[PDB]
Order: structure tokens, then C-alpha cells, then sequence
């Protein structure tokens, strides 16, 4: 089973972006990670995953933030980005077309 408890993740932008994409941000629905680039800084941390909700970046609350102000935050976070993430597959799947959550907590797209 995948821990559902919140976690703190420090990513290092360094050369390129943060290596991941987000969705949501409409009506305080939240901001979720929908894709992680292989070899990117997010992947390199090996702590994040698709389905994770960004609760905050460098302390700035982002739960009820919008995709645009979340993008702005992440982009301003700097070289050393600290992220508070929480696995929410069910809440994430309603965002991805033809996606669902199997009985192991994993997100599946038929």
C-alpha cells in the first residue's frame, strides 16, 4: 500500500524545470501531479508520483490555489524547492479521462 500520509519533498531545479506537470486548480479542487518526466528533477528525487497533490511549495499554501498561481509559485520557488505532497489517487483520477484506481491504490488508464 502507498502511504497516504503527507510528505515533504526537496527537489533541485538546477538546470531545467522541475520535471513534472500539474492539473486542476479550478474551484479549490487542488493541484495534482499528472506526469513526471523521466530523468527530470522530480524523478531524480524518487519521492513524487502522479496522483500526488501539492499542498504547498516552500511553505506557500497551494491546496486551494489555481493552476496559474501554482505554476507561478513553482517557478519562483528557486533552485531548492521544498514540496509538501499527499497521495490522492481517487481525487486525481476524476481529472484524467478513462482513469481509475485499482485495489492496490494505483491509478490505471484503460
Amino acid at each position: 500500500d502507498i502511504p497516504r500520509e503527507p510528505r515533504r519533498i526537496v527537489i533541485h531545479r538546477g538546470s531545467t524545470g522541475l520535471g513534472f506537470n500539474i492539473i486542476g486548480g479550478e474551484d479549490g479542487e487542488g493541484i495534482f501531479i499528472s506526469f513526471i518526466l523521466a530523468g527530470g528533477p522530480a524523478d531524480l528525487s524518487g519521492e513524487l508520483r502522479k496522483g500526488d497533490q501539492i499542498l504547498s511549495v516552500n511553505g506557500v499554501d497551494l491546496r486551494n490555489a489555481s493552476h496559474e498561481q501554482a505554476a507561478i509559485a513553482l517557478k519562483n520557488a528557486g533552485q531548492t524547492v521544498t514540496i509538501i505532497a499527499q497521495y490522492k489517487p481517487e481525487e486525481y483520477s476524476r481529472f484524467e479521462a478513462n482513469s481509475r484506481v485499482n485495489s492496490s491504490g494505483r491509478i490505471v488508464t484503460n
